[PDB]
């Protein structure tokens, strides 16, 4: 209930929210159908519209007028955002030359440059240029700010994942807004665009960019905004606030914009109706700068122009449905669209069978244009898993199309070209980033980044302390004029043992066997070297990986190759090698099949055992090292020591087999040689964080060794191609990947032909950032280089997406 009769008498657009019964007179009481009785009539004025003409300049103030060309008009700040162009001889801030912001240039009782968010929905990258010819504001602040070609969004590429993403730095499984529309079974309740429920706080986690602020004493706009307000009264609002006074007045702003996004979705992202749109998006941003200019803010406020999603062409008929694949249909409940998730329809039901789901809808249809996922074994990069609102079954949805669960849905639930929600690699899914103000850099182009890093960037702007999330704090330092974070790299927690030669061959009973009895002071102190580090700076060219938790270790160093042991583990977190572009790939000659021989560095106790794998049938093993790669067949005998192995299902080994024998050869080739970083990740609560042991849900067969659930890669070269990896004098250049441990190959619909057709298909999917591998391993790469360590923060957000230009 509301007691609607109070009035918004001199408290329009008030920026506290007041509590029922009494009625609201903020820029959310008419979602919420709270306003006042006289809110329209007070606050939401319309006549003569939003432009002076020349016939106004100097008028009368009348009170009824939507904004004003009174003479008082910019002391009381409620002019129309051209006044001072129709009447005083200005000129639009368009028309003007871009000049660098130095410092900020603001008026008296201003703090600090005040930060204001412009977002749009359903902006494109593409947009920038494509759009170029009628978006002059727009394509001012680009040129003259700071931008990026792109920026990457989260996953799903929906509307309140992304907002609630730029708002919160976080993964919409850590913030909860896990998709447009979302059950939780514990409220037993959905969360819609449309409606009521999505009001209510306990969906929304995190700290958002707002609260943030608030509890530092810096004071913020409202981020939402009802849809009826028009976007001109959104201006006029924001100008308003920033006339107030100092103790008053917000430091952040948000605007929002429903379109292009609502055009995109009726006519797909290039229809000939997205001109107009994107016209009147650009008038909006005129409008912002114009008034900011006659306010004498122009040069104070750091402005983002941001989006939150492409657009992408779909339309009915690229439709799959599930009723073509399933006999049981009516028994499941899907969430569709360009994602699907599905759970069962009766909560509780004990007969629905999850795998039984999965596999009537596995590789059923030659063209079949979705892949189904248990959530776990989505690609690590999405982020995806973990948060009870996303449902055990995934949908991943092949761009320009939709899942749906049967025809009725489509045809009784074409009105739509366009839509959005694919995996958030896919091109046309990537949006927009402009930063303009004496904070950002002047005339600058950066790489393209992924928004959960801007939230780190805009507590940056505004003085705050950024709460915990998932940007790297100092990965965008290079997008500012003016840095108030330093980075500093983690502590080191572990340091490793360095073991040498302590047991006797007699002291293991592993189980294993090697035919390596076939035996010179030249080629034994060599080698003693090689045991001791000599080629060490070979191996590992940007230092040992820092242990950032704590544990026991050990350095095994070796002619080809580094690694960190964990006795804990009973195998390498870490294992590093350089292969020149020169290298030769040679075979595991006949004798050496099935060798493996004990580590006289290391303990019986703290090592595998080859029975334990003769046991488990279901479990092999392969070398992270790969003795394909060995300088000379001596050397190659290293590479099958048992503290080079790890636990392999068959399945998976014949992925990374073909990888070690002929990707790295080819990556080599192409880069001018790499450094590559291999090893495990445990995550079995699929958290995106490394399991401690006590986590661990399997065990090879008797044994106390651990099975990863992924296995990870990190191929680094240099950025110029034209040096080699291992003598790169300048910036790096970085591809990394985190593979499933799956004892099949089920997500590989053309696995039964050679893995030349399928599994590099498979890694890049499965494309990785280094970060995500850090946060999987506790382990801190690049910990000595010669480059920045803000540069160094950069490359480890980097992902090498495989999409086209
Ligand atoms: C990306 O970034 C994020 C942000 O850094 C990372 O997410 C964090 O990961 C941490 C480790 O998993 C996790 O720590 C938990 O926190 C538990 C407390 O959780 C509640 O409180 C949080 C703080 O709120 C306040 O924040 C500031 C202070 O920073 C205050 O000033 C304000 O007043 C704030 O209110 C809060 O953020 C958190 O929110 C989640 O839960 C709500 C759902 O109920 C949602 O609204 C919201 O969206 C969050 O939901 C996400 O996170 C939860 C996990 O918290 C997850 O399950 C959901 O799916 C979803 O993903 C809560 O409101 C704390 O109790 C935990 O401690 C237990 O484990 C540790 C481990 O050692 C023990 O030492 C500890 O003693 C304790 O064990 C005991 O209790 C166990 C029961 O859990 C029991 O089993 C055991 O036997 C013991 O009795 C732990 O520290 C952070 O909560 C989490 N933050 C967020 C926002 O998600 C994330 O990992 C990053 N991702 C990657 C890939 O890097
Ligand atoms: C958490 C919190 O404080 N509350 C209280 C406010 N409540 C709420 C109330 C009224 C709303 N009315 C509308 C129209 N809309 C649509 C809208 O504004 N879209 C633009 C937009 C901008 C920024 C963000 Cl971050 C997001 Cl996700 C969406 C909302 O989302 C909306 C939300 C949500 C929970
Ligand atoms: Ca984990
Ligand atoms: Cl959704
Ligand atoms: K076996
Ligand atoms: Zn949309």
């Amino acid at each position: 209930w509301t007691a609607t009769s109070g009035s918004c008498k001199g408290r329009c657009f008030e920026l506290q929210e007041v509590g029922p019964p009494d009625c609201r007179c903020d820029n959310l009481c008419k979602s919420y159908s709270s306003c006042c009785h006289d809110f329209d009539e007070l606050c939401l004025k319309t006549a003569r519209g939003w432009e002076c003409t020349k016939d106004r300049c100097g008028e009368v103030r009348n009170e009824e007028n939507a904004c004003h060309c009174s003479e008082d008009c910019l002391s009381r700040g409620d002019c129309c955002t051209n006044y001072q162009v129709v009447c005083k001889g200005e000129s639009h801030w368009v028309d003007d030359d871009c000049e660098e912001i130095k410092v900020p240039e603001c008026p008296a009782g201003f703090v600090r440059p005040p930060l204001i968010i412009f977002s749009v929905d359903g902006f494109r990258a593409s947009y920038m240029k494509k759009g170029s010819k009628v978006m002059p504001n727009i394509e001012k602040l680009r040129s003259c700010g700071t931008h990026a070609p792109y920026m990457r969004p989260v996953y799903p590429t929906k509307t309140f994942p992304n907002l609630y993403t730029l708002a919160t730095g976080l993964y919409p499984e850590s913030h909860g807004i896990v998709g447009n529309s979302m059950y939780d079974p514990v409220f037993d309740a959905s969360f819609h665009l449309r409606g009521r429920e999505k009001f209510n706080h306990r969906w929304w986690g995190g700290q958002p960019l707002w609260i943030t602020a608030t509890k530092q004493g810096v004071r913020a706009g409202t981020f939402f905004w009802s849809v009826s307000i028009p976007h001109e009264r959104r201006i006029l609002t924001i100008l308003q606030w920033l006339s107030l006074p100092d103790n008053e007045r917000p430091s952040v702003y948000a605007f929002y914009s429903e379109q292009p996004d609502f055009s995109g979705h009726k006519y797909g992202p290039f229809g000939p109706e997205m001109t107009n749109p994107l016209r009147e998006i650009d008038k909006t941003v005129g409008q912002l700068m114009d008034g900011l200019k006659q306010l004498r803010l122009h040069r104070c406020v750091n402005v983002i122009f941001v989006g939150d999603h492409g657009m992408e062409d779909v339309t009915c008929d690229r439709t799959e449905f599930l009723s073509n694949y399933l006999t049981n249909v009516d028994d499941i409940t899907l969430v569709p669209g360009t994602l699907g998730r599905i759970r069962a329809k009766s909560i509780n039901n004990s007969k629905y069978d999850p795998k039984t789901i999965i596999a009537a809808l596995t590789c059923k249809k030659p063209d079949q244009h979705f892949k189904p996922y248990m959530k776990q074994h989505l690609p690590k990069r999405l982020h995806y898993a973990n948060n009870r609102r996303i449902e055990d079954i995934h949908l991943l949805v092949d761009r320009r199309w939709h899942v749906a669960r049967k025809p009725l849905d489509v045809y009784k639930k074409c009105f739509f070209q366009g839509d959005h929600g694919f995996d958030n690699k896919v091109n046309s899914m990537q949006t927009v980033f402009v930063g303009y103000g004496p904070t950002f850099k002047y005339r600058t182009k950066v790489p393209p980044f992924e928004n959960i890093e801007l939230y780190n960037v805009m507590c940056d702007l505004l003085g705050l302390k950024p709460a915990p999330n998932n940007g790297t704090h100092g990965s965008l330092n290079h997008l500012l004029r003016t840095n108030t974070f330093r980075p500093t790299m983690p502590d080191e927690v572990s340091r490793p043992n360095y073991p040498g030669i302590m047991y006797l061959q007699s002291e293991f009973d592993l189980g294993c066997t090697c035919d390596d009895k076939v035996e010179n002071k030249l080629e034994e102190l060599n080698k003693r070297l090689h045991t001791k580090g000599s080629t060490k700076e070979r191996h590992l060219l940007y230092g040992r990986p820092a242990v950032l938790y704590r544990t026991s270790y050990d350095i095994l160093y070796h002619t080809d190759f580094e690694s960190g042991y964990s006795e804990i583990f009973l195998m390498p977190l870490w294992t590093s090698y350089t292969i020149s572009k020169q290298a030769e790939v040679s075979s595991i000659p006949e004798h050496l099949t099935n060798c493996v021989r004990p580590d006289v560095r290391v303990s019986p106790g703290f090592s595998q055992n080859c029975l334990a794998y003769k046991n488990d049938k279901q479990m092999s093993y392969g070398f992270l090292f790969p003795p394909y790669l060995s300088s000379s067949p001596e050397a190659k005998y290293d590479a099958f020591l048992v503290t080079n192995m790890v636990p392999m299902y068959p399945a998976f080994k014949r992925v990374w087999a073909y990888f070690q024998r002929v990707l790295v050869k080819k990556y080599a080739s192409e880069r001018n040689g790499v450094n590559v970083i291999s090893g495990p990740i445990f995550d079995y609560n699929y958290d995106g964080l490394r399991d401690t042991e006590d986590e661990i849900k399997q065990y090879v067969e008797g044994s106390s060794i651990p099975v990863p659930t992924h296995y990870y890669s990190i191929i680094t070269s240099c950025l110029d191609f034209t040096q080699p990896a291992d003598k790169c004098d300048g910036p790096l250049s970085v591809s990394s990947f985190i593979l499933p441990h799956r004892p099949d190959n089920d997500e590989s619909c053309n696995s039964s032909e050679d893995e030349s057709k399928w599994v590099e298909e498979l890694m890049k999917m499965h494309t990785a950032r280094v970060r995500d591998i850090e946060h999987l391993t506790g382990l801190d790469f690049y910990r000595k280089t010669s480059r920045s360590y803000s540069e160094i923060l950069t490359l480890k957000t980097y992902l090498h997406t495989y999409e086209s230009e």
